[PDB]
DNA sequence: AGTTGGCCGCAGTGTTATCACTCATGGTTATGGCAGCACTGCATAATTCTCTTACTGT
């Protein structure tokens, strides 16, 4: 006959989501004669959803973002410090365009990585490629991958994405081995892409965190050159919320 | 013949109690005129109840536990302080599913380690795993492992199981740089499997034991999230109890 | 009569001087292969569970 052909096509070229809402949108055209131009821009505009819904998740999924958090599930109300203007601003993407390196710096609890992770998933869900990791984890698997002589196959890895977000940076102390590993992706990203990065201690630290100042130095000069910082400051969101359940 | 036959076929499938107890299910059966899907039905439901119990006996094994008690030998009259209501729903481990972490705070020899130790117990009844340690002996051995690089296996072997019974907090004070370790576990089970916390030590006093402040505010900020910390106040049960009831 | 050794004769090798040829490098243009990304499958290694074994002292 001809459904089952129509329907075979469709599968080869990889479109069973447009096969089906094409047999609906084909049912809408009899019921109110819509145009063969309209009716194929349906079925392709609704391929387009599915194919990206898919593509969005599966990336996701490819991101090592620990959550799926939005904005929406933030509120700015508990944290006067936070200004949403500057917030939505980061939220446009301007500094993609920009290549500036966002950072946020902070005592524990304000919500820096549950910004950074909403921004994330905003880059992910417009295309743009992401990648979330830890400070300690991106050295640990550098010095593997230098161990194993693969170490410009993770440099790649960590410098392809787009959007990198370094986490946990302060907290957990680093050898100067550690430092000149995270120097290289620093180097290699210093002016290619942005780096979104979360930290509690102040620059001056950064000294102490990698075992050598001129290293630091070198490094938060690279970073720094083109950076909108945001120090944020506040009650810890985890002790306000055990203390509103105590209550 | 067949009897042997059943045995050895019984024995091939690792089915011991079976093999031991089917002439006698079949006996009964036999006088009862049981369907042969209850006779069978029982037959599993006993091997089941016994692979069980063998099951509970390895893991209070391999809880490390350096003895065995339960909430049956502990009197709440001697620590009218704390509610007892709260205890017993502990029991229920209601807390397991919230991922929240349970906290024992008093002085010396009030029965911090008994009841953690009896709530582990609880746990590991009802098949969750559970792992009881002494915090600064953590250390020690995370540091080892990542002395010998191997250090994911130690920090898995921590982080798996769904109980941790972290005691004896304060009791000794191991380098401050070690501190990360300790930080490592309590973040990696952050969100994902309850703590069990007993020691004598204040709030405060962690950054001291550590020997570093923020750490220890981070530490403190993530294991008391979601958590019920439970306060001891009294005298040491061993000797104050009896000296002052003797009377 | 046969085999080996010595002598003679013939051929091959070494050094010096000279000649010839081939290979390498530089510049420009074109083509092919390899590399990178994404998805799927298989195998190996590590981890978990269960049972048995080992060590020391009474
Ligand atoms: N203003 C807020 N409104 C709602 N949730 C908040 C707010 N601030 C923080 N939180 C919540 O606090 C939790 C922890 O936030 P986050 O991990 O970003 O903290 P942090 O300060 O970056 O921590 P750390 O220094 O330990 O890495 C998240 O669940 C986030 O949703
Ligand atoms: N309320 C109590 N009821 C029964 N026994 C108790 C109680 N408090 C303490 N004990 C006894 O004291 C010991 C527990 O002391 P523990 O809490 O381990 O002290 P620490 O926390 O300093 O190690 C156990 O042997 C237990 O039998
Ligand atoms: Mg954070």
């Amino acid at each position: 006959n001809m459904k089952e052909r129509i329907h075979e096509y469709c599968h080869r070229l990889h479109l069973p989501v447009m096969a089906e809402r094409w047999s609906a949108m084909a049912e809408y055209a009899s019921t109110h004669n819509i145009s063969y131009s309209e009716f194929l821009f349906r079925l392709l505009e609704a391929e387009i959803v599915e194919k990206q819904a898919r593509s969005i998740q599966t990336l996701i999924k490819l991101s090592k973002l620990p959550y799926r958090k939005t904005i929406d599930t933030f509120d700015f109300t508990a944290q006067p410090s936070v200004d949403e203007r500057r917030i939505r601003e980061l939220l446009t993407l301007s500094f993609i365009d920009r290549k500036e390196n966002i950072l946020f710096l902070g005592p524990p609890g304000i919500g820096k990585t549950h910004l950074a992770i909403s921004i994330g998933m905003e880059a992910i869900a417009r295309g743009y490629k992401t990648y979330f990791i830890t400070a300690h984890d991106l050295v640990n698997q550098l010095r593997r991958a230098d161990q194993e002589g693969k170490l410009e196959k993770k440099l790649r890895v960590f410098v392809k994405p787009t959007v990198l977000i370094i986490d946990q940076m302060g907290y957990l102390k680093l050898d100067p081995n550690s430092a000149h590993y995270l120097f290289q992706v620093i180097a290699r990203r210093y002016e290619h892409a942005p780096i979104i990065l979360t930290s509690n201690k102040s620059f001056g630290e950064w000294g102490e965190i990698v075992g050598d100042s001129v290293l630091a130095t070198a490094m938060l000069d690279r970073l720094l050159h083109h950076s909108i910082i945001f120090n944020l400051k506040g009650e810890s969101y985890r002790l306000r919320e055990k203390r509103l359940q105590e209550e």
